[PDB]
């Protein structure tokens, strides 16, 4: 019992050393090389485990049902079941067995080749054959491709068929002008360490018609990932990169030869898109004659994935931002179908996955506008567009009388002198302001006064009926929206600022479209969905139906009234209910007030589409409303 307990500890420590990959530590626990002891020496056991387990990418060796008995006065027999993860899946139900040696005062393992795999004898060999799985495609709501593996035209040069002295520099200058390349990068590519005289050094991926090939230029077709929309959907779709050795150490079921999604939907759906590797892991004998097949299954290609995105709406929404910092979200508010999730500025996912220079990558990462940000999933202050929600809450709890007219003098206002220099600011000096006037002119002072009159308790009661704190069921990384930092404002100034969409509010554009959908469903919140085959989930009785039939007519006047903030949209001649907004942010960089322009708009007749667009740190005389004419036409003519 005292020695049998020490034998169980030896088997447990040996398996642990194998699980941790330290094969040297495991080999030092074996007995000496003999006929009925260890079969191989310590350094030979190290090399056999490192070769065999390293070939199949063995990971996570764990045992169970351990039993250590006693045979002779110095031999203790052990046995256990075990399982492990390999590059072809999990290898479960393995019956291991062996003998221990209890000479001296420390128990060792009589090592045998059956301790690598159960039925191995002497000089048995292990063979692994694998076939890569094709990565699945990502498609829009109409089957158009958003991410596809296909053939590409790769531009490269062979330094031998170029020329000697002047003929080489002339062709390099000719290839640089025929394919929009710098003459200093062609020389740097052909002068890398890995280059040999007769090698094919790739350069650029041409995504169109190939021009004339100078002396030394050659195109070779290669298979790779391709994104048709390009930068218009780079943040949403993402990109794939080469699989590294570290990736295989974390997940052996990957393909060391394949691609892995690094961000976006390519990464959120990497498992469903990459498929499963097919092949066979067998034990052979001396040569290649198979004895036992351990693992084998056919290769399964990756599943395709269909999104609610519209490929034409995604491109139009992105191009409408003109490369400026901002985001645009388009949905069908009755179902939640995310038609477009645009973010600007953006990066080139094709250049990102087909080899990008450290210079162009640093330009993306050091750009102050930060194109890598998925702005549709980034928490922003909603802006004074948030008046609709505060007004709807005010109508529900009866705080706001739609016909009561407040008297506001000037462009600034504060409750008491206790507010110091904290003041609510508006843009239009309108003396007689009611709810309809406040929504047309986007009057923050009216909203601030109604919020303070409503009180924090009644205001939070209406806010809590939304999606603050909820994690949306979406394959996009994002934090839940919040009302403030803590569960109480503890500040009249913060309460008022929260009223018209400022303060510590944090709501990303997707969450905004979810909350704003109540005006297209008679007070019912419709959760947005990105996967086409998903069921429509909704949240009923968020705001009163009376508040909807009171605010939406006013939102029509935001477009139709000549002094409405979105009156430029009346040029469309389509039924529009809209609401613009602004937000002042005290960021860093300099300290000059950064302003954000917002636009909410949907069809108040058919409720077919809804739009939430915003510009981050807007240039002067720019706005989201100025850039929405094109997308609103498409959504109106195709989503009724």
């Amino acid at each position: 019992t005292q020695a049998v307990e020490a034998g169980e500890k030896t088997v447990e420590q040996f398996v642990q050393a194998l699980n941790k990959g330290d094969y040297n530590k495991a080999a030092e626990m074996t007995s000496k090389k003999a006929a009925n002891k260890s079969a191989l020496s310590e350094k030979e056991i190290l090399d056999k485990y490192q070769n065999i387990y390293g070939a199949a990418d063995v990971k996570g060796l764990q045992i169970s049902n351990l039993k250590v008995d006693k045979k002779d006065d110095s031999t203790y027999s052990f046995s256990y079941k075990a399982k492990m993860n390999t590059s072809l899946g999990e290898l479960k139900d393995l019956s291991y067995k062996g003998t221990l040696d209890r000479n001296d005062g420390q128990t060792t393992i009589n090592w045998q080749p059956n301790l690598v795999f159960p039925e191995m004898e002497g000089n048995d060999k292990v063979s692994l054959t694998t076939q890569e799985a094709a990565r699945g495609n990502i498609i829009d709501r109409n089957g158009e491709p958003l991410a596809t593996t296909g053939k590409l035209k790769q531009l490269g040069v062979v330094p031998s068929k170029l020329g000697d002295g002047g003929e080489k520099t002339a062709n390099i200058k000719a290839i640089a002008s025929s394919f929009d390349l710098t003459e200093d990068a062609i020389n740097q590519a052909i002068s890398q360490s890995w280059v040999q005289p007769d090698y094919f050094v790739p350069l650029k991926i041409i995504d169109g018609a190939t021009p004339e090939l100078p002396a030394g230029a050659t195109i070779q077709e290669v298979d790779g990932r391709y994104y048709p929309l390009g930068e218009a959907a780079a943040q949403l779709i993402g990109y794939v990169g080469d699989i590294t050795a570290e990736d295989i150490d974390k997940n052996p079921e990957l393909s060391s030869n394949g691609k892995i999604g690094r961000s976006g939907l390519e990464m959120a759906f990497d498992k469903d898109l990459r498929g499963t590797t097919g092949g066979k892991l067998s034990i052979t004998d001396a040569d290649g004659v198979e004895k036992k097949v351990l693992i084998e299954h056919e290769v399964q290609n990756g599943k395709d994935i269909k999104l609610t995105i519209d490929a034409k709406a995604q491109k139009t929404a992105f191009d409408s931002l003109g490369g400026k910092a901002g985001s645009t979200v388009a949905t069908t508010p009755k179902t939640g179908d995310l038609l477009a999730l645009a973010s600007s500025p953006s990066y080139d996912p094709n250049k990102m996955t087909n080899g990008i220079s450290q210079e162009d990558y640093k330009a993306y990462e050091e750009n102050p506008e930060q194109p890598f940000i998925s702005r549709f999933a980034t928490g922003y202050a909603p802006g004074s567009t948030f008046k609709m929600i505060t007004a709807a809450i005010g109508l529900d709890n009866g705080t706001i009388d739609p016909n009561e007219v407040l008297t506001i003098n000037g462009l600034k206002w504060q409750k008491d002198s206790s507010w110091g220099s904290a003041q609510v600011t508006r843009v239009s000096d309108v003396s007689q302001v009611d709810l309809k006037t406040a929504l047309i002119y986007s009057d923050n002072i009216y909203t601030a006064q109604e919020t303070l009159k409503m009180g924090e308790k009644k205001f939070r009661t209406g806010l809590d009926k939304f999606i603050f704190g909820e994690d949306l069921d979406l394959p996009i990384s994002m934090n839940p929206a919040q009302i403030s930092n803590e569960d109480s404002f503890n500040s009249d100034i913060l309460l008022a600022d929260t009223g018209y969409g400022q303060g510590e509010l944090l709501i990303n554009p997707i969450q905004q479209a979810a909350m704003y959908s109540v005006f297209a469903n008679n007070g019912t919140l419709v959760y947005p969905k990105l996967i086409a085959d998903k069921e429509t989930k909704d949240k009923k009785n968020v705001i009163g139906e009376t508040a909807v039939q009171t605010i939406v007519p006013d939102l029509r006047e935001v477009v139709q009234d000549v002094n409405g903030t979105a009156h430029s949209l009346s040029a469309l001649g389509i039924p529009l209910a809209a609401k613009t907004g602004t937000a002042e942010i005290k960021e860093k960089q300099d300290v000059k007030g950064k302003e954000n322009s917002f636009l909410f708009a949907f069809n108040p007749d058919n409720q077919g589409y809804m739009m939430v667009s915003m510009l981050e740190n807007k240039e002067d005389d720019d706005s989201a409303t100025k850039r929405a004419s094109e997308l609103l036409q498409y959504l109106n003519q195709n989503y009724q």
